[PDB]
């Protein structure tokens, strides 16, 4: 990788929610292995973000690769639309065996907008077939559930600048982020917008869609179990279906094999992604129960009405076949906890830290959260150069890295966080 | 894979736009080589699909395999937040290098409906950053442009029964399904489009079309004058054109975009399918400088998209392998070939009773027959000929891989003629 390979990228390669006019500097990866970035130029960084989450085994596992290879051999890809194939079958029996059991029918797809897209429309047509006029979702300030237009449509109106498409997307209802912390106590008053909302509108709502315990893309804000525990009673009581998307929090990020563990609820649909293949490739899976799928079913269309291309891709099955059999073994829930209880220890200190408002841990998620924005050009080059990955965003400063992480490779990561918010340097 | 997998798939698996109560018959695909699918009990296939149309060299290429696993070697994924890699790199400089000159800057992405999706935010960004008041586009009937909320949008109506959602929706202008085939063209076709056009001008963010070839909504061929004169009033309005080519796009209508056919450029352009030959999913949507650098210049500083596995590394590989393989030009002939023996051997439909039209154009053999056909015992009849192929609504078509060989191509003729002979498959 030349410089006239950086220039081309500056100048014609669009990046994630990043400016083509004013760049700041993006960092070549030539390779990656274990828990390390490899730089073109030889450095080597501790990878402290998991590729956003997805990467919990971190990278080049053995286990990912040989089942990736394999799968090739026999065939990467075949159309789902009359066929069936192994690598399907199998990840599906995985999905619904450690889903909650009311959750047996499985809808793959491509990315996790899509998977929300998916549950949105589930929920559309199930209405639609039971006679009901039920359009509008409810759903969390601070919530994030992806870029599509009817993902964008339940997210923070605010976060996502919903005021560059007021008129397009259409108006659903957002009630209070949940107040309440995940360290701390419930308070009752937490739920007064919620269930003012609910008694306005139950009767055109199709459905509550949540982030389950973590919201992500919103603040990264861990809230009281005692939310979901709520929120899946009320859906209960008026006949509504609850929308888990456990994209980010999937798979033992927050403790648990899924958040919803956290208050020991079952969702009516849950979206899964990112750690879903280890983090090797794009693949969603958006499951839900027989009533729901069979009742679409027998509605006008005759079907649910989705198909994306390549909807069941084997290569993509494989990789997370591969990553669910890593998972099986249980090994997560201890490495899990280890980091914890390091992220706790190790970020604690940050507290006195001038530039810090907030620090909080839950299973291998640390977040320092500032006063002050983050200057991103200067943080970042900080940060490779003390030899970490670590990708800050607006007045947070997080970790979500593998479960295989070493505990020396985390303390690089933690003591290079305590570093960073020591003073006004890097801020504004 | 056992019976009892069978019976999990059917209980349990949704597949595309399938019931889960009324199930059809699914075939248990093993493994897959060159133009030919294998089944669990050995049963060979021929492929007229292509996969939905995206495997346009074959199965088991070793030129798409190799690409595949030395990527993995390096590695499969890394985040492209803040992070650039070589495969994105040579990609991207593909992909500006074969597309027409303006069209130079590009945001790739997981799926058509995703590439479609961010199209028509480009759009709205780019307007909402000139202070410019427009949020309609304006499409064709018959039109498909995926299943997400903003593609079903501009989607044809009755095709994709908008009633279902009716009140979700975004209200989008619907111009007449362009008449004259690809064929004499004829100037009245115009007065609907052109209707819409001067009542709203004022609204329209971007015109969105399917170049020549209108697939999912009918397989209909269409005159490039219609790209022709889109474009200048597009120039003329200063209204935006999307070319959705993901089912066009990389050889299959005899030129490398359908675009050519017309000899136009616009302003974004929709990749996907082909893109990676058929390996895995992976999309693209170029646009120009001018339509990058004002959204980047309004409030939001940038454009707002990127989702995780945006530039996925091991995708991104394997799709600059299946661009190599186009890079030899073979493709230029094997698609003219092809078209040829399709014209040849689907001519005889013309005699058969249960038929509407017989219309060919590149690596697409079309035969619309009088009555809806019942998909799952013509599937099962084709698969006893020893082909693959899926109808639906009123067409039987062909889309084969480009590599597909003579006498595997006289298959795919041989069981369309033989199947609309006879009532049997129909209703
Ligand atoms: C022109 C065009 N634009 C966008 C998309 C969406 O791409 P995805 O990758 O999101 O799907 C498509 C996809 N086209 C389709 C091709 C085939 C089918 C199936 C039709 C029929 N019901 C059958 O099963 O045989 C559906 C969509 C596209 O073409
Ligand atoms: C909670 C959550 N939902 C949805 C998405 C959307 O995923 P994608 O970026 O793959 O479209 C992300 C990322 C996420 O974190
Ligand atoms: N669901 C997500 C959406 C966006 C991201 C990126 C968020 C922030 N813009 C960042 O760059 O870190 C991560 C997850
Ligand atoms: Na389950
Ligand atoms: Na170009």
């Amino acid at each position: 990788m030349t410089t006239d390979d950086l220039a081309f990228d500056q100048r014609h390669i669009l990046h994630p929610y990043t400016s083509m006019t004013s760049p700041l500097p993006v960092y070549p990866v030539v390779s990656a292995e274990g828990c390390e970035l490899i730089l073109s130029d030889g450095r080597r960084l501790v990878d402290g973000m998991s590729s956003w989450w997805a990467a919990i085994h971190g990278y080049n596992h053995p286990q990912l690769n040989a089942a990736m290879k394999s799968q090739i051999d026999a065939m990467s890809h075949v159309m789902f639309g009359g066929i069936t194939h192994a690598p399907a079958i199998e990840l599906c029996r995985k999905l619904v065996a450690m889903t909650p059991q009311p959750l047996e029918c499985v809808f793959l797809a491509d990315s996790g907008s899509v998977a929300v897209e998916v549950a949105m429309k589930m929920a559309l047509q199930y209405w639609q077939a039971k006679g009901e006029a039920r359009q509008r979702f409810l759903t969390f300030r601070n919530g994030y559930h992806g870029d599509t237009f009817g993902a964008m449509s339940v997210c923070d109106p605010d976060n996502s600048m919903h005021s560059l498409w007021k008129g397009y997307l259409p108006e659903n209802l957002f009630a209070p982020a949940p107040q309440s912390r995940m360290d701390g106590e419930w308070d009752e008053r937490d739920m007064v917008g919620f269930a003012r909302l609910m008694a306005a509108h139950r009767h055109e709502i199709a459905a509550v869609i949540i982030e389950p315990i973590v919201q992500g893309a919103g603040g990264m804000r861990m809230y009281h179990p005692e939310w979901l525990k709520r929120i899946r009673k009320i859906c209960d009581r008026e006949g509504i279906l609850l929308i888990a998307d456990e994209i980010a929090t999937g798979f033992g990020r927050t403790g648990k094999l899924f958040a919803c563990e956290h208050a020991e609820i079952a969702p009516d649909i849950l979206c899964l992604g990112k750690a879903l293949t280890g983090g090797t490739m794009t693949l969603s899976a958006t499951l839900t129960t027989r009533e729901v799928a069979e009742t679409i079913s027998n509605g006008e269309a005759g079907c649910f009405m989705h198909g994306p291309t390549f909807m069941g891709n084997p290569l993509a099955c494989a990789a997370a076949n591969a990553s669910l059999a890593i998972l099986e073994s249980g090994d997560w829930q201890q490495q899990v906890a280890d980091i914890e209880v390091q992220l706790r220890e190790q970020l604690a200190p940050a507290r006195d830290a001038e530039m810090v408002a907030d620090v909080r841990v839950l299973g291998a998620i640390g977040v320092v959260e500032t006063t002050h924005p983050v200057n991103m050009a200067a943080l970042q080059k900080f940060f490779v150069e003390q030899g970490v990955w670590i990708r800050p965003f607006g007045k947070l400063i997080y970790l979500m890295p593998p479960y295989i992480i070493l505990p020396q490779q985390l303390q690089r990561l933690t003591a290079a966080v305590n570093r960073a918010v020591q003073d006004e340097t890097f801020f504004c």
